């Protein structure tokens, strides 16, 4: 059962972590039975739609080259959309096997914040003062 | 040439404009030449990934029965992952046509009711699903925004 290893961190610091999720993938697989075709990483928050690994697990899906995907969790394939992705590769007869954070908070909150953001922008002006107003308290609420 | 009209509401009291939507595009189409298959619709949130008019959508694109998806904005497909559903589409050869840009006006109702229920889930994935903390950050930012 051909299988493509995706893993995703969102910091440059988290580096080490990344490479330790390839590897429990790499052996999950190899103790499973699949040989893994190609292993796709990136550094980037989970809402990026546009990662660099993750368009190239679309085309190496899209190629029926593979039959399997694996992730350690669904957030690491993405923060939102998961069905849309779930969707895509089905069509193509490609399953994804989630392997399992209560780890992450960090990423939780740094996601919620860029979300906060982007919206309030588009709520009150990508340059408005009603925009840092909202971002500024709720930076400061999520501290307690 | 072989349409599909997908039309999206959040709520029930706007019935009206997803009407007026639907009108919109079955009027461009016609004047587009484009024969409109079917009008698929939903009186539901962007954020719902399994609404039924959507996955129907999903069915008929597959079938590669139509040729072309119309939608008033971008944000009627889905709040998020319009480049994953995109890339779903494409690849049956089906093209999404976006009829309009950056003219949202009235939006700001949707918007601020998403980022509610956005910062409700987060809020308890973040310090639990039923905790105290997650209480306390869904009330201030409800209150923080009406100022």
């Amino acid at each position: 059962i051909r299988a493509v290893i995706y893993a995703r961190v969102s910091s440059s610091d988290q580096k080490e972590d990344l490479e330790r999720q390839i590897n429990y993938l790499t052996n999950y697989a190899t103790a499973k039975g699949y040989k893994v075709v190609e292993v796709l990483k990136d550094i980037a928050s989970g809402l990026n739609t546009q990662r660099k690994g993750l368009l190239k697990l679309f085309k190496l899906v899209e190629g029926r080259s593979v039959d399997v995907v694996l992730i350690t969790y669904k957030d690491r394939l993405t923060r939102f959309g998961f069905e849309y992705i779930e969707e895509l590769f089905s069509t193509m007869g490609v399953k994804i096997e989630v392997v399992f954070p209560k780890d992450a908070t960090q990423e939780l909150v740094e996601d919620l914040i860029s979300i906060i953001t982007s919206f309030a922008g588009k709520i009150y002006g990508m340059r408005s003062h009603k925009k840092t107003v909202l971002v500024q308290g709720v930076k400061k609420l999520i501290g307690e």
